[PDB]
C-alpha cells in the first residue's frame, strides 16, 4: 500500500476518508475522499477504477458475497460464524416469523380513528403532563399536523433539498451508517429488482430548508410542549446552538431493518407514514426492561434478538400509510420496514417527560461508559439546552411568582415540580463538572453555570418559605 512518496490523484497532497485506495488500473493512489467514491461504497469494492479509467476499464468490481448472515459480508473468514442481527440471512428469516410478537396491551398502546379521539384519549389519560402509552391515530385529521399532499415522495425531496444533498444512510446489512447523495439514494431506491445491498436513511433534517420546512410540521401539540420550540421559536439564543431535530425526512428500501434502541436524550416522536410501512417493536420503559436493553446493548454477542430475552417484554405495532405513531419518552423500539417507505417524523422533550428523559440520560451515559463506539449518537446539546430552559423560563417563572408573594402550587404546580426535579438533575451535572472540568462539548463556561445554580438556589429556598408561610 502507499508510500511516502506517491501523490493523490485527487488533493495532490502526500501521505476512513483519509486512508488509501488505489486503482487496479493507473496504479495511481487516492484519499478515499478524493477518490470519487461516496462514503457508503469504500469498503464495496475489490477492484477499483478511478474516475479517469473507468471509461475503458468499466466499473469497479465488487466484493463477493460470502457470508451474507455477517455484518462482513465480504469475509470468508466469516461463513463458518453465526447469523448476527440484521444482516440479510437474519432479516429474510425474521420477516417468516414476525407476525408472531405479540400485540401490545390496551395499557401500552391506544389505537385511535383520527386526532379528534386522540385529543379525547390524551387529555382522558392527564394530557402531555401525564403522556405515559403509545398511540397510533388512524387519520391525521384532527391532529393539525401540517404534511405534504399523498402522492408526494422521493423525487420531490431530491427536487426540493438537491441532488448532491449528503444524508447519513443506514446500509443496512452492514448495519453501519454512512453518507450517500440524496440522488444516489434516489437512483438505487427507484432501481426495485437490483437491491444486492439495502439502504435506509432516518435523519434528513430540514428545518432549515425554507421551502420543505413548511411542508411538513410537528402536531400542533407538539410544538406546545416541545422544550427546544420554547427556547427557539419559529425563527435570543444563537440559531447554531438548537438541537436541529424536530422535522426528519425518513426514507427505507423494503426489508430494512433498525435495532432496538431509545431515542437519544429520552426524546419523545411523532412519525407520519406518507408512503409505505413500518412495524415498530416495542418494550415500556421499566427499570428492568432499562437494565434487560442496557446488558443487551453492553454484550459482544451480535446473534441474539432482544426480543428473544426480554421476558416477553416486546410486542408488534403495524402503522400503514396515512397512519400516525406518537411515541413518548424512554420506550425501548426496533423497526421494520416490510415496504419501499417515505416517512415524515422528528424528535422532541417536554416538561412532562422531563423524570424519563432523565433516566434515559442515565442509561445512555452508563452504556456509554461500557462500551468504545461513540458512533450511537445522543441528543445534540442535551446539557446545554436545559441550563437555557432553567435560565430564560424556569427561573423567570419562580422569581415572577416570588415577586408577587405567589404560592407556586395554586396555579403553577407543574412549573414548580418540574424545576426541582430539573434542578435536581442539574445539580448532579454542576458537581460532576466542578470535580472533573468542563464537558469536551460544553458551551456554557463553567462560571455562568454556577451564577445560574446559585440564583435557582436562592429562588427556590424563598418560594419555598412563601409555601411555609400559610403554615400555623
Ligand atoms: O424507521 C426506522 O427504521 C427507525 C425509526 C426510529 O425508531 C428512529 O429513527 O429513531
Ligand atoms: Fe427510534
Ligand atoms: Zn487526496
Ligand atoms: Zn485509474
Amino acid at each position: 500500500t502507499p508510500k511516502e512518496s506517491d501523490r493523490c490523484g485527487g488533493c495532490g497532497k502526500f501521505t476512513n476518508d483519509f486512508q488509501w485506495i488505489g486503482c487496479d488500473s493507473c496504479q495511481t493512489w487516492y484519499h478515499f475522499l478524493c477518490s470519487g467514491l461516496e462514503q457508503f461504497e469504500y469498503y464495496l469494492y475489490e477492484k477499483f477504477f478511478c474516475p479517469k479509467c473507468v471509461p475503458h476499464t468499466g466499473h469497479s468490481i465488487r466484493y463477493k458475497v460470502v457470508a451474507p448472515h455477517r455484518y462482513r459480508w465480504y469475509s470468508p473468514n466469516e461463513k463458518h460464524l453465526g447469523i448476527e442481527v440484521g444482516s440479510k440471512t437474519w432479516i429474510e428469516d425474521f420477516i417468516t416469523r414476525e407476525n408472531t410478537v405479540p400485540s401490545p396491551t390496551d395499557d401500552e398502546v391506544c389505537i385511535v380513528e383520527d386526532g379528534y379521539e386522540f385529543r379525547r384519549e390524551f387529555e382522558k389519560l392527564g394530557g402531555a403532563d401525564n403522556w405515559g402509552k403509545v398511540f397510533m391515530v388512524k387519520d391525521m385529521d384532527g391532529l393539525n399536523m401540517t404534511m405534504p399532499k399523498p402522492g408526494f415522495d422521493l423525487e420531490d425531496v431530491v427536487k426540493i433539498m438537491g441532488s448532491d444533498y449528503e444524508v447519513d444512510t443506514i446500509d443496512v446489512y452492514n448495519q453501519s451508517t454512512y453518507s450517500m447523495k440524496l440522488d444516489t439514494f434516489r437512483k438505487l431506491f427507484r432501481d426495485t429488482k437490483n437491491r444486492p445491498l439495502l439502504y435506509n436513511f432516518l435523519s434528513l433534517e430540514f428545518s432549515d430548508n425554507n421551502e420543505m420546512k413548511e411542508i411538513a410540521k410537528p402536531p400542533r401539540f407538539v410544538q406546545e410542549i416541545s422544550m427546544v420550540n420554547r427556547l427557539w421559536p419559529d425563527v435570543y439564543l444563537p440559531e447554531d446552538q438548537r438541537p436541529k431535530v424536530e422535522q426528519f425526512c425518513l426514507a427505507g428500501m423494503a426489508g430494512s431493518y433498525t435495532d432496538f434502541h431509545v431515542d437519544f436524550g429520552g426524546s419523545s416522536v411523532y412519525y407520519h407514514i406518507l408512503k409505505g410501512e413500518k412495524i415498530f417493536y416495542i418494550a415500556a420503559p421499566t427499570e428492568q426492561n432499562f437494565a434487560a436493553y442496557q446488558a443487551h446493548e453492553t454484550s459482544p454477542d451480535t446473534t441474539t434478538w432482544f426480543g428473544d430475552i426480554a421476558n416477553g417484554a416486546v410486542k408488534r405495532v403495524v402503522i400503514k400509510e396515512g397512519q400516525t405513531l406518537l411515541i413518548p419518552a424512554g420506550w425501548i423500539h426496533a423497526v421494520l420496514t416490510p415496504v419501499d417507505s417515505l416517512v415524515f417524523g422528528g424528535n422532541f422533550l417536554h416538561l412532562g417527560n422531563l423524570e424519563m428523559q432523565m433516566r434515559v440520560y442515565h442509561l445512555e451515559n452508563a452504556i456509554r461508559k461500557e462500551i468504545r463506539s461513540e458512533e450511537k449518537f445522543y441528543f445534540p446539546n442535551f446539557e446545554l439546552l436545559h441550563w437555557m430552559y432553567m435560565r430564560n423560563v424556569l427561573l423567570e417563572k419562580i422569581t415572577e411568582a416570588n415577586q408577587e408573594g405567589s404560592d407556586m402550587r395554586e396555579q403553577e404546580k407543574n412549573i414548580w415540580t418540574a424545576s426541582q426535579i430539573m434542578k435536581a438533575e442539574m445539580e448532579r451535572w454542576m458537581d460532576r463538572e466542578l470535580r472533573l472540568g468542563p464537558e469536551k462539548n460544553a458551551i456554557l463556561p463553567t462560571d455562568d453555570k454556577n451564577k445560574i445554580m446559585i440564583s435557582v438556589r436562592k429562588q427556590i429556598e424563598i418560594q419555598t418559605k412563601i409555601q411555609n408561610a400559610k403554615n400555623k
